[PDB]
C-alpha cells in the first residue's frame, strides 16, 4: 500500500517530504539552486565522496546527461569551474549537481525541483537513466509538472500538507481530489 519498491522513481506533487521517507543517514538531496566552487569539474563532482573513481564520476555524469558536454571541453573533467559555476548555463549547473549527487551513491535521492533549467527531452533522458542504471537507489522527484509525474513509477500527492494520495495516475484519479485538480489544471 503505502510502501515503495526499492529502486523505483516516485514523483512528488503538492522539506515536508523528509518526514515520510523513513516511514516510507544516506539521503542525498539536490537543491533547486546549485553549489559549485572554484576548482575543476572533477573536484566538484567528487565533493562529499572522496573515494569516487574517475569512471564512477563518468558514469554519474552520463546518467545526468552532462558527460558529452564535459568531454567536449578542452580539459575535459579537469576543466575549470569558476566560483558559483558562473561559467556554465543554468541547465549545465543543474546537471552537474545531479551528477555530484549520483557520485555519492545514495540509497535515497531527492531531486528538489532541480530540473527547471533542463529541457524536457533531456529531463526524460535523465529520468530514464536513473531507472535503467541507478538501482540501489529510490528516487523522489519533487515536481510541478504532470508530464514529469507520469514518468515516475508512483506518484505521491501532498496537499495540506499531509499525504493526499499515493499510487499510479489511474489510482490517484480514483481517490485523490487534489490530484484530479492538478491534472485538470494542466489538461482539459
Amino acid at each position: 500500500n503505502f510502501s515503495v519498491k526499492p529502486g523505483s522513481l516516485v514523483a512528488v506533487l503538492g522539506s515536508t517530504l523528509m518526514n515520510l521517507i523513513p516511514r516510507l543517514g544516506h539521503i542525498s538531496a539536490v537543491p533547486q539552486e546549485t553549489v559549485l566552487f572554484s576548482g575543476t569539474i572533477k573536484e566538484n563532482l567528487k565533493w562529499g565522496r572522496e573515494d569516487a573513481t574517475d569512471d564512477e564520476i563518468v558514469e554519474a555524469a552520463k546518467i545526468a546527461q552532462i558527460h558529452d558536454f564535459i568531454i567536449s571541453l578542452p580539459e575535459g573533467y579537469d576543466s575549470r569551474v569558476e566560483r558559483g559555476g558562473r561559467n556554465f548555463s543554468g541547465g549545465q549547473k543543474q546537471r552537474l549537481s545531479i551528477a555530484r549527487a549520483l557520485v555519492k551513491k545514495p540509497k535515497v535521492l531527492i531531486l528538489d525541483d532541480c530540473t527547471s533549467s533542463v529541457d524536457p527531452i533531456t529531463e526524460k533522458r535523465i529520468l530514464d537513466g536513473l531507472k535503467r542504471y541507478t538501482k540501489g537507489c529510490t528516487t523522489f522527484i519533487i515536481t510541478q509538472k504532470i508530464p514529469t509525474a507520469l514518468l515516475a513509477d508512483k506518484i505521491l500527492v501532498l496537499h495540506e500538507g499531509k499525504v493526499a494520495g499515493f499510487g499510479t495516475h489511474k489510482e490517484l484519479l480514483e481517490h485523490c481530489k487534489p490530484y484530479r485538480e492538478i491534472y485538470e489544471s494542466q489538461f482539459g
